[PDB]
This record gives C-alpha cells, sequence and structure tokens, in this order.
C-alpha cells in the first residue's frame, strides 16, 4: 500500500507558507497512523518527490488537498497545471480533501484554452478522467455536491472531519497562561468578502482591543451593505504553526465561518482557538445546537452580546480561567478519540 499525497495548486516546500503546511500536516498525520506516504511536488524537498521523477501509477491511492486553479497575470503557474498533469495520468480513483467550500474539484482545461500561452498545453495532457470521491469537511454533502455540479466525473461524497488533524498530530501541545495584550483576536484571509458581515459585525466598532491578523487589509472592507467607522488593527500573516501561539495573545479569540458553513463545517481555527489560551467565543449562527461545547457562554448572537462577553471576561480572571479548563477539557475529549478519527480517514479511503 503506497499513498501519494498533492496539493492541486500550490507548490509544497516547507511551513513557511499555508498551503504547504497544511500539506506536510496532512503528509504527517497520515505517515503517524502507519501508512506509507510520499508528497509529490515541483522539486525534490525535504518532504517531496518530484512530479518528474515519479511514476502516478505506482502509487495505490492519490490522494489531492484541494486549492483553487486560477490562473492570472504572467507566466503559466506549474504548481496548477503540473499537478493537474500529473492527476491526469493516474488511471484508478482519486481521493479530494475538501476543507473549503470555495475550491472544489475542477478542471483546469477550460481555463488554459483561452490564455495566451495555451498553446503550450493540450486538452489530452490536461484533462482528468478518473473517478473522482469528494472527502467533505463539512456534513452536508448536498452543499458539496451542489460545489462540484459542473464535473461529471466526481461521483462519490463522503464526509470526513479533515481538519481535526492539527490536534491529533504526535507533537500537539497546549498552550500555555500568556502574557495579555489583546481583548480580542482573529487570524484569516478576507475570503474575497464572503463572510465580510460576520467580520464587520464582531471585530468592527467594538471599542474594544481588537486585532486581526493575517492577509486581510482594512481597505478590502468596502462593502455598502456593511458599513463601519473604526476598524481593527490589522497586522500581517504569521506562519500556520504558530496561530495557536498568537490567538494566546487575547483574552478571546472569534470563531465565524461562511454561510454554508454554519452547522455544516467545523472548521480548522475552532481546533486552533480551543487549544490556545484566548478564550473561544462563537457566534451563535455557526453553531446553532451548541455542539462544539455545551455551555452557552461560549457563544455571542452579536456585537453587543460580545462586548458584554469579553468584558465579564476581563472583570473576573476566575470566570477566564474557568472557561479555558472548559474548553480544553472539551478538546481533549475529542483527542481521545483519535484511534477511530484515524479509523474513518482509512476507510474514507477505501483501507
Ligand atoms: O496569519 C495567518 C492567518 C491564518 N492562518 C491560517 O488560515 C486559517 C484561516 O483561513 P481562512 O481565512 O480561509 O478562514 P476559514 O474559512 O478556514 O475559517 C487559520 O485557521 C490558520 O490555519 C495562518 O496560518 N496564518
Ligand atoms: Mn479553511
Amino acid at each position: 500500500m503506497k499513498i501519494a499525497i498533492i496539493n492541486m495548486g500550490n507548490n509544497v516546500i516547507n511551513f513557511k507558507t499555508v498551503p504547504s503546511s497544511e500539506t506536510i500536516y496532512l503528509f504527517k498525520v497520515i505517515s503517524e497512523m502507519g501508512l506509507n506516504v510520499d508528497i509529490i511536488s515541483l522539486k525534490n524537498g525535504v518532504y517531496t518527490k518530484s512530479f518528474d521523477e515519479v511514476d502516478v501509477n505506482d502509487y495505490d491511492r492519490l490522494i489531492v488537498v484541494n486549492s483553487s486553479i486560477n490562473f492570472f497575470g504572467g507566466k503559466p503557474n506549474l504548481a496548477i497545471l503540473s499537478a493537474q498533469k500529473f492527476m491526469a495520468k493516474y488511471k484508478s480513483k482519486i481521493y479530494y480533501l475538501f476543507t473549503d467550500i470555495r475550491l472544489p474539484f475542477s478542471q483546469s482545461w477550460p481555463n488554459v484554452k483561452n490564455r495566451p500561452w495555451a498553446y503550450l498545453y493540450t486538452e489530452e495532457e490536461l484533462l482528468i478522467k478518473s473517478p473522482i470521491k469528494v472527502i467533505s469537511q463539512g456534513i452536508n454533502l448536498d452543499i458539496a455536491k451542489a460545489a462540484h455540479k459542473k464535473v461529471d466525473n466526481v461521483i462519490e461524497f463522503e464526509y470526513f472531519p479533515i481538519e481535526q488533524y492539527k490536534i491529533h498530530m504526535n507533537d500537539f501541545q497546549l498552550s500555555k497562561p500568556t502574557k495579555k495584550t489583546l481583548d480580542v483576536i482573529y487570524g484569516g484571509s478576507f475570503r474575497s468578502g464572503q463572510r465580510e458581515s460576520k467580520m464587520v459585525e464582531f471585530l468592527f466598532d467594538t471599542g474594544l482591543n481588537i486585532e486581526f491578523f493575517g492577509n486581510a487589509r482594512e481597505k478590502q472592507f468596502k462593502n455598502p451593505k456593511y458599513p463601519w467607522t473604526k476598524a481593527p488593527v490589522f497586522t500581517g500573516k504569521i506562519p500556520m504553526n504558530m496561530v495557536s501561539e498568537k490567538n494566546s495573545q487575547a483574552i478571546a479569540a472569534l470563531i465565524i465561518g461562511d454561510k454554508n458553513y454554519n452547522d455544516n463545517f467545523i472548521t480548522l481555527r475552532v481546533w486552533e482557538t480551543m487549544a490556545s489560551d484566548a478564550v473561544m467565543l462563537i457566534d451563535e449562527e455557526f453553531d446553532t445546537k451548541h455542539r462544539i461545547i455545551n455551555d452557552a457562554r461560549f457563544y455571542v448572537n452579536n456585537r453587543a452580546e460580545l462586548i458584554d462577553r469579553v468584558n465579564e471576561l476581563k472583570h473576573s480572571d476566575v470566570l477566564r480561567k474557568e472557561m479555558l479548563s472548559i474548553q480544553h477539557d472539551i478538546l481533549n475529549k475529542t483527542r481521545a478519540k483519535k484511534a477511530e478519527w484515524q479509523d474513518a480517514f482509512k476507510k474514507a479511503i477505501d483501507l
């Protein structure tokens, strides 16, 4: 049993970039459950083998981490093109890890055939014809199927909480008590405005000391539907492996998602936040049944409640420590089910 894992649209080298980090974490968690796996990328490296130096059909299972396949100006993006050429040569089922609703599997040929450099490729070379199984992070498979209605060879769908991988790593460690410098914190990108309403609601005009780290910038928030006056402080992005430590700088950390994530996706940030020294505050809409933690104090319905909850935490250090103890306890209860999680992953990839 030989497994190959690749990122469909981002080069993989080390932990200096997020897509690379995620692919390496998955390679590691899969290796940690006793499986033989190789990461195949553009060139040979510490964690990778080159597409040009291996035969894709020498692998019994091909796993693909979701990515965008959009092309912009300039030279051909080989991270996308070489990955799809590799996939096109595979003669068995492909397992697509679908962790972001906006990144469904899609054929690149349609987006290539019109480009000025289109002559460098052929349909036969890029057209992926193998059957594809989508492993969905979201429990609602209808939302996953709708995202793939344009691709004909995607014939199987199965739910699996892929992003729990961060808490199951052999070197996992809870964040320790940290000197606080912020009231509320949130790390992420602008996600093309797919979550602007919630970001403005909970992070803008709160009167609190809030920081928004990641690729997002203040000037991106200009949707007339969601006006604001005072924005949180925006700082640059940090390595993925430093996220929980960053969250720990604040008294509380926010959990929000895209509309289609509500009561559907339990994202990586849930785990990065739960494991941090920051109290996890969740948008009520994101988890209406309180399945993450059965304690209403961890949920906020709107800006007003977030402000009240944060001030209650600032006022009582005991309340803060108590809630932190509760969320760390719940996190460990899930880590205690690692065996079941590993077995479910193996089943998802037909092992
Ligand atoms: O500076 C940053 C900000 C974010 N992240 C990662 O990006 C994720 C959030 O991605 P996104 O903004 O797409 O939000 P999501 O839809 O995952 O909630 C976080 O959980 C981290 O893993 C990171 O590594 N560095
Ligand atoms: Mn995500």
